[PDB]
């Protein structure tokens, strides 16, 4: 289905937007990747389709325990 279809995790998108893209090993404080809602879920609308989604409440949802199962969390 053209040049794509198989998408990325949403583990490696997702904390693209907050900035946690293995920066080399700066686990000094504080700082646990907040990706906001209104983001993390812009993302999950990108690869809607892509996940076979039915709708955001089906995608976002993938963004919520994928963005958290890593230790990245979300600001509703």
């Amino acid at each position: 289905m053209t040049f794509i279809t198989k998408t990325p995790p949403a583990a490696v998108l997702l904390k693209k937007a907050a900035g946690i893209e293995s920066g080399s090993g700066e686990p000094n404080r504080n700082k646990v990747a907040t990706i906001k809602r209104d983001k993390v879920r812009e993302i999950a609308e990108l690869k809607m389709p892509d996940l076979n989604a039915a709708s955001i409440e089906a995608a976002m949802r993938m963004i919520e325990g994928t963005a958290r199962s890593m230790g990245i969390v979300v600001e509703d």
